[PDB]
């Protein structure tokens, strides 16, 4: 009623739309999608109701803990003895004294055990307690919980202490670990128990495989088709029959007619039976001018272009007058048709429409079951006969060269062409297949769609299919494996084996092959609704990945919707949503008065302007008391407007600064620096900051202590985001205000027996960065684009482009002397020196890990081709670290080959 009515207000705010424009869909997948995912909402949220409060607790505050328990070699040696030394703060009786109880416990004591080992260090006072009953009421550990000094991070579950991220990082950078002791009943009370409420619009035949007859498809008339006649000649239909990016049949054109009257009611015919038309099938279309002539050949160009499901969401073969608002051409498109493009009519109406009509066999035709599928593909199941055709491998056929054969095939990347040889071979021996079930994506690359008896042989093998690891079923989410049996069971084995880091880890590319779904309501969607619900740190990202596409119509509708639904069962994590949404609001109003009105003025003006602004109470309000969209454990206080400058950078980014109101600030970082950037797409930033933190971890998990600094970035719309700040770091050119400038700085700031620590990390932060950029093809970096810490750590800033920004494998990390002065420790001779040895091997042992996990990077680049980033538009665009990373030829060879490369732009020392 009138809490229905706030609550419709509230989503509208947060998603950007108001919920009504939902309720005047017309199409009937839309309405279904909005009633039918609501039981996703109920499950959730009786999860969360489960064990309340604890439960709700956990949605609010999950652990933040790595993904196995097990400590790296060099990583359990920084333990003294295998212990680790941690801080526990009470915050007692007012004047709010903070006291603090040093301990010395193994890494792996739960945090119930670290609450009463902290409570006995303060009974040791109070000596009768000591000796006498040591055990003080069992310790009331159950009275307690943990908390991380300075931010809203609590250590809620029965994991060894050591495997929370928190805990882990202190443990390598050799910070001792600050933590508060929070009385159980003082967050509990903080969480405001949930309210779920259904809203008022959760009230409201023949097969396909007896159609023994070809497809046709109608293509009447166009309109909006506005076009100069003195340049173009003629128009005409360009249509194919798709399953992913792959035909089932020839493509066939129409007649060509006047561009003045698009008018063709011709019935074209296809290469294709019609219960042979797979679950996945889609008609791509486009409407093509042709104009000549020059005595040479004929000038076609696509003018717009659309895609269509042959089969509905309720697997309804596609019957009937249709209508398809058709979608600009993309630039550079080296195609007539734009099969990898978003399915669907152009919510413009304004825009070229194509008239259809497709064949009605009077009755309403579906998609065959499961049972006719089975009774089918066993219905499918002598010497010379099975051997008529290269696709079949009997009973005493399977050979021990075959055997190695399918495993050598297996091993081989994503980008890496099987061969029609290959794919016979792979076909026939589908039934040994089984034993190295990570041969699955190349497999289903084999199976010819276009054959109904084939497809369901597959259908089957798949249903008894072993589960793959994540990393392995994510591939099958992508453009290439359209097909809902391959897609849910990819999803089957994420349900089973992705852990909540690892989702957390991979977000962007579960939420970008979700574009790649043939309906709004799928086994994906689902899954990583149900885990954003269930989860608040994920749930945080979700919305604002989500959020950030929502300026973006061609996937607007199924993002809107899907919104929908998250705000609805999401909880109290809405209103701070919706004031992190209205503070990105005001600085984006801000920042774009700054660019159009007052970009053309001094320093002083626009600060003078920035200050005045920022002062008014309605700006005042919104921009303090609320939480990091870059990480959500983050209070942000009240602004600091005397540290709040317009950055000389491009774009002119402005540095934000806020007070961190937690009562141990103080112990992590006592203000919240982020930098607001509006103007450029920060979705590539995004993109290579997660594959850097992924190296990271490869290396760090190989015994390889070369530490990267994948600092925060987070694109929350068109052009805008935000940005981490990393605290006390200055660029090689600030460093500069000769040849040993930057060692001399290095040197100053790490004075003493620090000076050997110092130097390490330079070293192999250096090697990591090295190594990272290289493979990546980063853009070139510079004096201003690289940074270093007053601790010794260097890493870059600004990435730009990955991959080739170019358009013949570039070195974009060049060593200047500085760098290799402060690598030899000043020697005169930096090229044949013992620091040097030791940095080389460290740079060969990188770059050969990251080798070794080649496919899981082009896998992570794949599922990205859905988004809009121009470098990333093509599988020949991912083609590149297939060559950095020398994957046709030997791990010997890929070694000769890096340090060619490094020698042909370092001019030698290698
Ligand atoms: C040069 C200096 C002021 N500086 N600049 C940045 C910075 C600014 C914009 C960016 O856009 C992208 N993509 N990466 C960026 C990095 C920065 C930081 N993140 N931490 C510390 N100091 C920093």
């Amino acid at each position: 009623n009138r809490e229905e009515k706030i609550l419709n207000r509230e989503i509208g705010f947060a998603i950007g739309m108001p919920v009504c424009e939902f309720d005047m869909v017309k199409d009937p997948e839309v309405q279904d999608f909005r009633r039918n995912i609501l039981n996703v909402c109920k499950e959730a949220v009786d999860l969360r109701d489960l064990n309340s409060p604890h439960s709700r607790a956990m949605y609010v505050y999950p652990p933040n803990v790595e993904s196995s328990p097990e400590l790296p070699k060099h990583i359990y040696n920084k333990l003294d003895k295998g212990q680790i030394i941690v801080v526990i703060w009470v915050i007692v009786s007012p004047n709010n004294d903070k006291q603090k109880y040093t301990l010395k416990i193994n890494h792996d004591c739960v945090p119930e055990q670290v609450i009463a080992e902290a409570i006995r260090k303060k009974t040791r006072s109070m000596l009768l307690s000591s000796e006498q009953l040591k055990l003080c009421v069992l310790e009331y550990q159950g009275k307690y919980i943990l908390k991380v000094c300075g931010c809203d991070e609590y250590f809620l579950e029965k994991y060894p202490l050591s495997q929370y991220k928190y805990i882990r990082s202190c443990i390598m950078l050799g910070r001792m670990p600050n933590l508060m002791l929070m009385a159980k009943e003082s967050l509990y009370s903080q969480l405001p128990m949930d309210c779920f409420t259904m809203p008022s619009y959760s009230r409201r035949t023949k097969s396909l495989w007896v159609i023994n007859s070809a497809l046709r498809i109608k293509i009447l008339c166009a309109t909006y088709v506005n076009v100069n006649i003195r340049d173009i000649d003629k128009i005409y239909v360009r249509t194919g029959i798709y399953h992913g990016g792959e035909p089932l049949c020839d493509n066939v054109n129409t007649q060509r007619v006047p561009c003045s009257n698009p008018r063709w009611n011709e019935w074209l015919n296809y290469d294709i039976y019609i219960p042979d038309l797979p679950r996945a099938a889609r008609l791509c279309l486009s409407i093509c001018s042709v104009k000549g002539r020059k005595g040479a050949k004929e000038e076609h160009c696509p003018l717009a272009w659309g895609n269509i499901n042959l089969f509905d969401y309720t697997d309804t073969l596609v019957s009937g007058k249709m209508a398809l608002n058709l979608w600009p051409v993309p630039h550079g498109l080296e195609d007539l048709l734009n099969p990898i493009g978003v399915t669907g009519s152009n919510p413009n109406k304004e825009t070229p429409c194509l008239e259809l009509e497709f064949d009605w066999f009077s009755s309403v035709v579906k998609f065959p079951d499961m049972s006719v599928i089975e009774e089918h593909a066993n219905w499918s199941v002598s010497y010379s006969h099975a051997g008529l055709s290269n696709r079949l491998a009997r009973d005493n056929e399977l050979r021990e060269n075959d055997k190695e054969q399918l495993k050598a095939i297996s091993t081989r990347d994503p980008l890496s062409e099987i061969t029609e040889q290959e794919k016979d071979f792979l076909w026939s021996h589908r039934h040994y297949c089984v034993t190295i079930p990570e041969i699955l994506p190349k497999l289903l690359l084999s199976v010819k769609w276009n054959s109904r008896d084939e497809v369901a042989q597959m259908y089957c093998l798949v249903k008894d299919w072993p589960p793959i690891k994540p990393e392995q079923a994510m591939e099958l989410l992508d453009c290439n494996y359209p097909d809902p049996m391959v897609r849910g069971f990819a999803v089957r084995c994420l349900e089973k084996y992705l852990t909540d880091d690892k989702l957390s880890q991979y977000l962007i590319q579960l939420v970008q092959v979700l574009k790649y779904e043939q309906y709004l309501d799928n086994l994906l969607v689902r899954f990583l609704l149900k885990k954003a619900l269930t989860n608040q740190r994920i749930g945080h990202f979700f919305f604002w990945h989500l959020k950030s596409e929502m300026h973006n119509k061609t996937v607007s509708q199924r993002f809107g919707l899907l919104l929908e639904s998250y705000c609805r069962a999401c909880g109290m994590y809405l209103k701070h949503l919706n004031r992190q949404v209205e503070a990105m609001e005001k600085l984006i109003n801000l920042t774009d008065i700054l660019k159009q009105e007052k970009k053309d003025e001094t320093q002083k003006v626009q600060m003078k302007f920035l200050v005045e602004q920022m002062r008014r109470p309605d700006f005042m309000d919104a921009l303090q008391g609320f939480l990091s969209p870059l990480n959500p454990a983050h209070q942000l206080g009240n602004l600091r407007l005397e540290e709040c400058r317009i950055m000389s950078s491009a774009k002119r980014p402005l540095w934000l600064n806020w007070e961190n109101p937690d009562i141990m600030s103080e112990l992590l970082f006592q203000n919240n620096e982020i930098i607001f950037k509006n103007g450029d797409d920060l979705r590539q930033d995004m993109l290579t900051l997660q594959i850097i933190r992924i190296m990271e971890n490869i290396w760090q998990n190989q015994g390889l202590d070369l530490r990267m600094l994948p600092y925060g970035c987070l694109s929350i719309g068109d052009c805008v985001g935000l940005i981490e700040v990393v605290r006390n770091s200055h660029t090689i050119m600030q460093i500069q205000c000769n040849s040993h400038t930057l060692h001399q700085w290095l040197k100053d700031k790490n004075k003493g027996e620090i000076y050997d620590a110092a130097i390490d990390l330079f070293t192999r932060s250096c090697a990591g960065y090295c190594v990272a950029t290289f493979i990546l093809g980063i853009g070139d970096r510079h004096n201003s684009n690289i940074m270093v810490k007053d601790d010794g750590q260097l890493f870059h800033i600004d990435f730009g482009h990955f991959l080739d920004h170019k358009k013949r494998e570039r070195v974009p990390f060049v060593l200047t002397q500085d760098f290799l002065i402060v690598i030899s420790k000043g020697a005169q001779e930096c090229t044949k020196t013992r620091e040097f040895e030791r940095f080389q091997e460290m740079c060969y042992k990188a770059y050969l890990a990251i080798r070794q996990h080649a496919n899981l990077f082009i896998n992570l680049f794949s599922m990205m081709l859905g988004s809009g980033m121009p470098e990333l538009q093509s599988f020949d665009d991912i083609a590149y670290i297939r060559k950095t990373l020398a994957l046709d030829k030997t791990e010997q060879e890929a070694l000769e080959y890096f340090m060619k490369q490094m020698n042909d732009a370092h001019h030698g020392g290698w």
